[PDB]
């Protein structure tokens, strides 16, 4: 009962191998280190809400989420969506510096796993679109379980 | 170490509120009762592999999966995909009768939660396409956590 708080860190990261939906939305559960990733065609507020809808189904509802001040995260729409769910939102400190370091380490382990699985399949450039889906699933698998 | 075996039961179920991608692929982890659902436009073998790719990222790799003899599940393609992952597959007994009862109970709790959340939003018929995604996320959330 003295366990970790259910706080998430989310961010978006660009990955051209995953084009056209090359914007990967990544969420790290700081309680368990689990990771949830979704792809999007454009960074929008709505992209951020859809990514969270999916992470919540997978991780359960957090008590809070930390993001940077990107505008897709502090727009009105996003504040209202998070309010409707009852989740608190913080963008940390104005000149944070650090503080979002797990989601950033996550971003880097993820892109690396994607490159190594993609190349294992013989794709050295963009991944065929029909194949990105299982590859992105496979990457997430590899970083969360086995 | 005497805990339950990681065996899944998967099935596809039709849901017109979710049209055009009205075929919902549902997987129950018989170890934890967690549920994973994905939508598809057509019931194909490939639909079954994509659904599992996503469930594995979410639940980890099972030791076995039980399905009925639908052809999308015993086709060559599907047998080879499951073989590549190292998961055993069984379709149970020829005139099983029961044995897939959790995935079927799941199918029914799911469609019911979708109807009640959809109607809470004022959609009494098909759900606008742009809205199905979070609604399907929301349903899964409700049946797995809170
Ligand atoms: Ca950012
Ligand atoms: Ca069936």
């Amino acid at each position: 009962g003295l366990g970790p708080l259910q706080i998430w860190q989310t961010d978006f990261t660009l990955e051209p191998r995953m084009a056209p939906r090359s914007w990967l939305a990544v969420t790290v559960d700081t309680a368990s280190s689990a990771i949830v990733v979704t792809q999007h065609g454009r960074v929008t507020s709505v992209a951020a809400q859809h990514h969270w809808a999916t992470a919540i189904a997978v991780l359960g509802r957090p008590k809070a989420i930390k993001t940077d001040n990107g505008s897709c995260f502090t727009s009105k729409s996003t504040r209202e969506w998070l309010a409707r769910w009852g989740i608190a939102h913080t963008t940390g400190i104005p000149g944070n510096s650090q503080g979002q370091a797990m989601v950033e380490r996550a971003n880097r382990l993820l892109k690396d796993k994607i490159r190594v699985l993609a190349e294992g399949d013989g794709f050295m450039k963009r991944i065929p679109t029909s194949k990105q889906g299982e590859l992105l699933a496979k990457a997430m698998y590899a970083l969360n379980h086995f």
